[PDB]
């Protein structure tokens, strides 16, 4: 089974719960392991280590960026201190690049979320009129 | 401006014609340098050769995904002629990543081409239906 572990942010309870129900799903139809926060009782001061060791053990990462995770990604308001949950340059550069899979949430023209630090520029655009070819999408950037 | 080598093969002439015309759209409607086999006077038994030298100094490189290009590279792999300009397992993975930017040609249902050893699954699915979407998104994906 591929291992995903899930980078996002705490934008909002109903973003929580988006990532929440994807999670689920690909458990559930996709035949994946997902790595989650939420799964593993990961107390507020832990958050960064969890993202750190999880994005080593997993096969591929997804990278929820909707508006606050690109925006929070690209000014590291206060940099690093334990809190983060948000995937930095480092550890970005220590990653091997083929884990990620941006998803890319909100945004309009076809101008996709993404951290300005990532130097590959795909993304998954997720189409919020169209979920099934997305998700559908979503599994073979995951298992193929 | 950025370099941008094509790896494609010659498939046909209305496929050669077809990356001809992209290669001349790129430099005069985005402003980028396009490495083409056919404008430095590549002959045949050259091809792969050439293809080597110039990944090294283009920064992105285009991976024109059609159904022959895909099906030589899945079942040759690193055994492909010194005569083609297809990527190998060993130039995909002693390369830096971002500089591949697959586009998948002729795929149906989403399910874009794309050779199986590309450790990242993502690939620009060319849409027949929508070019100036399609060309906008490449234009990001070099320049971004």
């Amino acid at each position: 089974s591929p291992h995903v572990f899930i980078s996002y942010s705490w934008s909002s309870e109903d973003h929580k719960e988006w990532v929440l129900d994807l999670a689920n799903k690909l458990m559930k139809e996709s035949g994946v392991e997902v790595i989650l926060d939420r799964w593993h009782g990961v107390v507020g001061h832990d958050r960064f280590e969890f993202m750190e060791n999880s994005i080593k053990i997993a096969d591929k990462v997804l990278v929820i960026c909707d508006k606050d995770y690109c925006e929070k990604a690209n000014t590291r308001r206060g940099g690093v201190g334990t809190e983060t949950m948000i995937i930095t340059p480092n550890i970005y550069n220590n990653t091997k690049q083929e884990k990620f899979i941006p998803i890319s949430l909100g945004e309009e023209n076809g101008e996709y979320f993404l951290p300005d630090f990532f130097k590959s520029r795909f993304a998954l655009g997720w189409n919020y009129e169209d979920i099934d070819k997305s998700y559908k999408e979503l599994e073979r950037l995951i298992w193929e």
